[PDB]
This record gives structure tokens, C-alpha cells and sequence, in this order.
């Protein structure tokens, strides 16, 4: 059964790094695509990032272009590496694949012809080095 399993969230400080996973099950045609978008706090959706498992191509928003990083662990996983986290990266985070088209990707962040799963909640403020 095509699932999409995520986990990683939390409340770092600015500056901070994180990294979210999405495992990626029953998915057997060569063209999807995987990866985030993102839906911030008062804001329309917004892509992240994608990798196509064609050729294994990853795509980033321009917004996280330099300080964000897709892998893959051939178990199915696909881990987003998030690095000098801004406050404006706060948002709930949305593992998602699609038939080959990191649809997210375009402006509004919509994902078509395609899945999600279920949000993670990533933060990042200065109330993290409250812990």
C-alpha cells in the first residue's frame, strides 16, 4: 500500500538545523517525485523541494535554495536536511510525491496529480533556547 511517512519536527533556534524524513512505501512505477512543501503561519502553501526518481534531480524553492538539503536512503526514505534556520522558515512541513511533476514547486505550492501526508511542525524562535 503507497504510503508517505514523515517525522522530524520541532523548535530550534534561529540559526539552528533540523531534519525531517519521509519514507516513501508501495511507490513501483520509475516517475514519481518526492518531497516538502510547506504552509507558514498567515501564508499561502509554499514548495521546499523535490527529487525526481528519474535520474534522482532535486529541485529547491528559491527561498531555502542555499541552506537546505534533500538525500535519499535507498530504506525508501527521502530526508530534508535544514540548516541556518530563519524564523520565516516556521511553518507545518508536508511530505508529498507526485506522478514525476514536483507540482508543488510552482507558485502556490499546490500539489496535483498527486499525494501528502500529514504535517510536522517545524518552529524556529528564540523561545527554543527557553527549553
Amino acid at each position: 500500500e503507497v504510503q508517505l511517512q514523515a517525522s522530524g519536527g520541532g523548535l530550534v533556534q534561529p540559526g539552528g538545523s533540523l531534519r525531517l524524513s519521509c519514507t516513501a512505501s508501495g511507490f513501483t512505477d520509475d516517475y514519481y517525485a518526492i518531497g516538502w512543501f510547506r504552509q507558514a503561519p498567515g501564508k499561502e502553501r509554499e514548495g521546499v523541494s523535490c527529487i525526481t526518481n528519474f535520474d534522482g534531480g532535486t529541485y529547491y524553492a528559491d527561498s531555502v535554495k542555499s541552506r537546505f538539503t534533500m538525500s535519499r536512503d535507498n530504506k525508501n526514505t527521502v530526508y530534508l536536511q535544514m540548516n541556518s534556520l530563519k524564523p520565516e522558515d516556521t511553518a507545518v512541513y508536508y511530505c508529498a510525491a507526485d506522478k514525476g511533476l514536483c507540482s508543488w514547486l510552482r507558485a502556490g505550492g499546490k500539489v496535483t496529480f498527486g499525494s501528502w501526508g500529514q504535517g510536522t511542525q517545524v518552529t524556529v524562535s528564540s523561545a527554543a533556547a527557553l527549553e
